């Protein structure tokens, strides 16, 4: 078991250079004046300070007229399922985040990990915002609760926690790193169906207010995938032992399920009756994402038939 | 044992009135359309958007000369003595904080809580600077390190983390009303000596960047007071069998106690030679701080002698 770090230990070392990601042997003083992992440092600074935003500052004067009327009853039903999967998964975020946070011994990743989940609750009161904004209360609490009418949203959600679940009941190193990758997975792929679709919308001018909150999540979105892919790997570095074959493995299994499972899910949503998004069109992005994230952290490529992004045009829209 | 909520509960209440701050039943979706407990949203939008500050953005550039030439050495010891021991307490937030999140049951308490977190990441941060700016290398490690070499400082420490610690070891219920309570007291009391003594050189145009930094976080202190004033007095109501006889005594123990402690740190960080705080005027203000935050959580004034804050002018003072 991950033995949960003690709130002040007066036989931990001064030495930063002695710091861990895991199973460290800090103070738990903050002693931020020596930082071993510039990266988390920097993500923190990013993360809270550079990349602050207010959702409310953000204008939601038309999307409630284009929603009301110029949305078509499939535009309606996707907005619908997104939003609500998205709601579920920042939930998610902000909860585990809490997990990881108070199993890790090097403080500037411990506070690039408060960074996150500060970043998570702004993202769930952001799509209180939109919902407050863009429907009546009758939708937006439907919105939050359509896992209780929607199977494939269901389990999707019960999936999710089943992982984090895991680490949860049993709290030990194996279950620590599926837990990691799961959130790197997560934050890698869950996301991205979602940004395509609202994006899409976007580029022929439909629901410009709703996509430019997204913009902001989305930039959010970025250095948390930064922040854990730095993570995973300074793990293999430190921790080997924990990366066995049947892991190794394991984590090529999952990443292929999570990219099947996206590419599903855009396509449960969108169903060929939103104009720009194909069944096919979400396979090549989401396989793209896949490779991306898996090399990065330092893997074969899983799906080689894919070598270019269909969505290219993403990259130049999604900036602010 | 307080058991901690699993990540996504499908058998969660629907009714945002069903909510508790502790021993709920909730989805665990931040089900943000309805909010039971207006406070927690409130705060969490005054401590996430409308308090938001920067550290960097306040100019460091005068106190390094004041430090330098300017300062007594018993105010160079002071200043020491009090960063060293915030550095310590904001360290032991951050982390605790965690603790709570993840057994509160509401979501906007735990939004609250997130968003108190990472303000608590921010007075890190804050620190890290007023360091690099003010002192040299080897003197701003001495300060993060000054409980090694100082007993007064090292007892202070231990002390808080140990009621912290009963919670972590033992999540039971009653551990959980000791460590809320002994936040509330920390939050309330323990940054006061520190806030008085920095306001005290301000007063005479001595280190103002360092109390322009210090305004900042005094006022994220007040907000989480506030909190955790909210959350003890609906504990209060939501779950009267906790706050038996046994814990209602406890409770005014402690309090005076820290009091007392509090009052004690604050004279033997100045010693009466600090041109403005005296060993008794320290008094009347941690006994009015006292009193205020006892009676504010329901109790009868702990030192009824007093009646009036001696240090009025730092109402005024603080201000932004
Ligand atoms: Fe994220
Ligand atoms: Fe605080």
């Amino acid at each position: 078991e991950l033995v949960r770090k003690l709130i002040f230990n007066p036989q931990g070392d001064r030495e930063a250079s002695k710091r861990k990601i895991i199973k460290g042997n800090p103070t738990n003083i903050f002693e931020l004046n020596e930082i071993k992992y510039s990266w988390a440092f920097d993500l923190y600074k990013l993360m809270g300070f550079t990349n602050f935003w207010i959702p409310e500052e953000i204008q939601m004067l038309e999307d409630r007229k284009q929603y009301e009327t110029v949305l078509s009853d499939y535009e309606k039903r996707a907005y619908e399922l997104v939003l609500s999967f998205l709601i579920a998964l920042d939930s998610f975020q902000v909860d585990m985040l809490k997990e990881f946070g108070r199993m890790i011994t090097a403080p500037e990743v411990e506070m690039a990990i408060t960074a996150q989940e500060f970043q998570e609750s702004v993202h769930a009161y952001s799509y209180q915002f939109i919902l407050e904004s863009v429907v009546d209360p009758v939708k937006a609490d439907e919105i939050y609760n359509y896992w209780r009418e929607d199977e494939r949203l269901l389990e999707r959600n019960k999936v999710i926690a089943e992982l984090y679940n895991e680490f949860i009941r049993k709290p030990n190193e194996e279950n620590f790193i599926k837990a990691t990758i799961g959130n790197y997975i997560l934050e890698s792929l869950y996301f991205y169906s979602g940004f395509a679709f609202f994006y899409t919308l976007g580029r022929q001018g439909k629901m410009r207010n709703t996509v430019q909150q997204i913009k902001y999540i989305n930039r959010d979105e970025l250095c948390h995938v930064t922040l854990f892919r730095n993570i995973i790997n300074t793990l293999r570095k430190e921790n080997p032992e924990l990366f066995t074959p049947e892991i190794e493995k394991w984590i090529v299994e999952y990443f292929k399920y999570a990219v099947n499972e996206e590419i599903k899910w855009g396509q449960y949503v969108t169903q060929n009756q939103i104009l720009g998004i194909n069944d096919v069109l979400i396979e090549r992005y989401i396989k793209y994402l896949g490779n991306l994230r898996i090399t990065q952290i330092g893997f074969d490529p899983i799906y080689p038939e894919v070598t270019e992004n269909p969505l290219k045009w993403i990259d130049e829209f999604r900036k602010i």
